[PDB]
């Protein structure tokens, strides 16, 4: 592995995800012949949180102490908006900084000729699905600082009862990988090596959020869900007991099941009196619920009884883990369960930092 | 079967759908024994096409000469919003109309005790789901008027090739049917007697409508196709392209290929720049193509190849029915048939009036 950064890119549709591996175990005599522009790097992406005005550093992420290439370092998670790459690559380019660039997702394609106006970096493409999986097997496998990477809700469909549990991934085959970003991916992983892309949906985060946007003002994926937060989707959704007056007991629909999405919002006065937090709250619902739904059809078909859910969709989206799990464990009589796990939406990051020594 | 008229009801969400069954083989003895509010009932529905406000006769879908209970006459097709079901049973209450009725769909239990304030009249309330099957496979049996009652798209990827043409059903199972009302519910039929929910989803008709209604400003359904036809979905949607620059190559996905619906709505730009009619479509698109990618899972993993589609979220909506037709047929490399009938979202209210010699 080469005097170079060590970074691995995942160029999303709406966010850059970038994990930087920070050596630990320099030596004195490798400080010598660092060059001051690797010096300025490390100084000032471990001196800083923030980055500009859009660049964030998640510190709690941290990988503290791992052995990575042979070397012991600490591995840092940094997201920014994809909208900002171009000041990322006028950074890049800056004479301070005078590299081998793994990079995945479509934006590794999109912008590789921006990349290569930085003078004689080397980018590598990778496969953003194959990224995916290497970075979520390998998380998993060094543990989270000694803690599980993995976790699931216990007792999903009781509210007095349901909290966060550490859950075992060390033999993960099979498993459903839905990897919920802008648009959905779902992939059935068999092994390491044995995946398919099952099939996708494009009502993901981009959908929610795009939705929210239009429908409630809200200028961020944090302010979306803080509406949401203060909503009652019912105000929005036609419920089963508002077409049956009760269940639909022949086929097992509760009367507190959602019938129809946004169904109440056909009605003039309806619309005249819903909330923004109201229309914030069924949106996001109405995209979750969808992705769980698919995502049990595509497990019976699989025959997979783990399904882990991943992607920036979920950072800081404790409500949607919470659909997920409900209404997976509520349909499937507990026979499938959804597992989250703590590196939220960083893997292909991960996995494209880990085929540098292929190169 | 008894003095009474001949009626099935489908009390839908947001549609009441009636059959009604004008004999046309009456007797010289037959119409002196018929009392004056049974004249007052036939002439009413026979000489209007419009009742009231918001009712509507579907004269085109009449059924000409059929034998039905031993008599001969005209299957009438009839709908109105549910909205309006007061002003039906306040109708139903008059003088002038002083009858058993078989109802379907979820208002025949919510409004129950509402049909029992027409004196005397005996309400039956048969399931929502084995009524749509029954008449459903009625009609098709009886022909529409001599001609094919199911059609498809031949040629459905190519728009200078893609035409309706009649589909033959003799042998129709098995059979999944989608059925596109407020809501979707999912059926495997494997024969007459023998069939099952598969699942359902909640983005149907209703959200379509009701999100249209929010994003547009639109009062009707028609007035929303008629905005969705002018639009370009492409405004609103993020695009494969708009990710990678082209295709996603390694797992199939063409550039034009949506990756987000809604997703460049996360741009406060394009929201300032997209117009009601590309939102219109964009709603149009991605609760359509949502159906069939559900539907498309659902035939896979139930081992059917024929998709049948019926609903009011199809009426007037040949939009909708191509991109159905265009989805299933790419996705499935031809082996998946999206399949559509003429009578459209009254089959319900058809496999109502057939359990009246049960009573
Ligand atoms: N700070 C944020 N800004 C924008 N979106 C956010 C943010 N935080 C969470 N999200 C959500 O995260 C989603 C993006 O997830 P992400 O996994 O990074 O997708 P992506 O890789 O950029 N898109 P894709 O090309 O489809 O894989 C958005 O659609 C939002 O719903
Ligand atoms: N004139 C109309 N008025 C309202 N909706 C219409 C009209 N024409 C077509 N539609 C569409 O038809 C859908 C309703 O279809 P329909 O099959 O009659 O459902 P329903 O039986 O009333 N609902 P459900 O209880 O879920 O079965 C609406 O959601 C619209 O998308
Ligand atoms: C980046 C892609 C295109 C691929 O992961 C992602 O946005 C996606 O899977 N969208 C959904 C595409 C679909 O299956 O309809
Ligand atoms: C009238 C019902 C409830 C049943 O046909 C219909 O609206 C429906 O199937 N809605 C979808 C319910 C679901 O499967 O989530
Ligand atoms: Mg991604
Ligand atoms: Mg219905």
């Amino acid at each position: 592995v080469p005097g170079s950064p060590w970074f691995g890119m995942d160029i999303g549709g709406t966010l850059v995800k970038l994990s930087y591996f920070e050596p630990i175990d320099i030596t004195a005599e490798e400080e010598q012949e660092e060059v001051e522009s690797l010096k300025s790097i490390r100084k000032y992406l471990t001196s800083n949180v923030a980055y500009g005005s859009t660049g964030i550093r998640d510190v709690h992420l941290e990988l503290k102490d791992l052995t990575l290439f042979g070397r012991r370092g600490n591995l840092h998670f940094i997201r920014f908006p994809t909208q900002d790459l171009p000041t990322f690559i006028q950074m890049g380019r800056d004479k301070n900084f005078s590299t081998v660039l793994c990079a995945t997702g479509g934006g590794a394609y999109k912008f590789e000729k921006d990349f290569r106006t930085i003078g004689n970096l080397h980018l590598h493409k990778l496969d953003e699905l194959d990224c995916l999986v290497k970075g979520l097997l390998y998380i998993d496998s060094v543990s989270f600082n000694g803690q599980a990477e993995c976790y699931y809700f216990a007792n999903a469909s009781e509210p007095e009862r349901c909290q966060k549990m550490p859950f075992n991934l060390d033999d993960p085959y099979p498993l459903l990988v839905v990897n919920i970003g802008s648009g959905v991916s779902i992939l059935a992983v068999h092994s390491k090596d044995n995946y398919k892309r099952v099939t996708g949906t494009s009502l993901g985060g981009g959908t929610f959020l795009g939705l929210c946007s239009l429908l409630t003002g809200c200028e961020s994926f944090e302010e979306a869900l803080e509406m949401a937060s203060k909503g009652d989707s019912t105000q929005a959704d036609k419920l089963v007991r508002d077409i049956y007056g009760g269940d639909y007991e022949r086929f097992g629909l509760p009367g507190w099941a959602v019938a129809s999405s946004f169904g109440n919002m056909i009605y003039k006065e309806k619309r005249e009196s819903v909330s923004k937090e109201d229309l914030a709250r069924a949106t996001l619902v109405t995209i979750t619920n969808n992705i769980g739904s698919v995502a049990r059809m595509c497990a019976v078909n699989e025959k997979i009884n783990r399904v882990v859910f991943v992607g920036n969709f979920l950072r800081v989206n404790t409500l949607s883990m919470k659909l997920l799990a409900y209404a997976l464990d509520y349909w499937s009589k507990g026979q499938l369960k959804a597992l989250f796990l703590e590196h939220e939406g960083y893997f292909g990051a991960v996995g494209a930092l880990l085929g540098l020594p292929n190169f």
